[PDB]
């Protein structure tokens, strides 16, 4: 995240960490737990990704030096990527990690509402992008969760910011015009969380953007909203 703050504990309890452990354990992406067993993350974290078993999600983390050997994780028993997915800047970045067990709820870890199909013509006036990415262009993963504040952009507004792409609706982009604030590498997979009528939703999930915090580059997201029933055919099969 560039030009945010400190997260406090439990403050986005819906925020894990995608670590793999090939060829070294490490930090990979961000992700959403919208389910006990469910975590809504980006398709594209997971390229040259062969096997769910190199794959390790912490939840209830607030700071990466949290995370150790004895460090309790969910393995992953399936990735579900979006079968029209091609790449980031094409669309259908969306995947579901499908979890070995299940995660107990508590104050620390809990789900995100995922936004409701009427809540499609709701405006939201209070996104926050959250990481543990870096914050600036040549940096590191961050120890310590990152958030920052950033207004939603209309999907015209966004398509005149990136000539030479197709921006389409199942996008949702968010940006200063002057830039500054921002997702940038390690942000990845992460949520776009908006705040409406006192209840939190999944609005985004940081997928791609032309270098990070640049102005007249907002950050572009997958469209949780027009994924809803891709989301609902895959965690409520039969
Ligand atoms: N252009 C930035 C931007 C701006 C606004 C918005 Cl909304 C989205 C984006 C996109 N921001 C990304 O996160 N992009 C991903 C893409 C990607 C994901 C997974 C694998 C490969 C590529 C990314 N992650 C890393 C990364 C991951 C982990 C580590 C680590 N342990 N050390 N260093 C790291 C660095 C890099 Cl480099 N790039």
């Amino acid at each position: 995240i560039v030009g945010g703050t400190a997260s406090v504990r439990g403050e986005w309890p819906w925020q894990v960490t995608l670590h793999t452990t090939s060829p070294t354990q490490r930090h990979l992406c961000g992700g959403s737990i919208i389910g006990n067993q469910w975590i809504l993350t980006a398709a594209h974290c997971f390229y040259g990704v062969e096997s769910p078993k190199i794959l390790r999600v912490y939840s209830g983390i607030l700071n990466q030096s949290e995370i150790k050997e004895d460090t309790s994780f969910f393995g992953v028993q399936e990735i579900i990527i979006h079968d029209q997915y091609k790449m980031a800047e094409s669309g259908y970045d969306i995947a579901l990690l499908k979890l070995e067990t299940t995660v107990g709820y508590g104050d620390s870890q809990r789900p995100i509402c995922l936004p409701s199909k009427g809540d499609r013509n709701v405006i939201y006036t209070d996104c926050w992008v959250t990481g543990w990415g870096y914050r600036k262009l040549r940096d590191k993963i961050q120890n310590t969760l990152q958030k920052a504040k950033i207004p939603l952009v209309t999907n015209e507004e966004c398509q005149k910011r990136y000539r030479g792409h197709k921006i389409t609706h199942k996008m949702i982009c968010a940006g200063y015009r002057e830039g500054g604030k921002d997702a940038c590498k390690g942000d990845s997979g992460g949520p776009l969380s908006c705040k409406h009528n006192e209840v939190w939703h999944l609005v985004g999930i940081t997928s791609w953007g032309e270098g990070c915090a640049q102005r007249e580059r907002p950050g572009v997201y997958t469209n949780v909203v027009e994924y809803v029933d891709w989301i609902l055919e895959k965690t409520q099969a039969v």
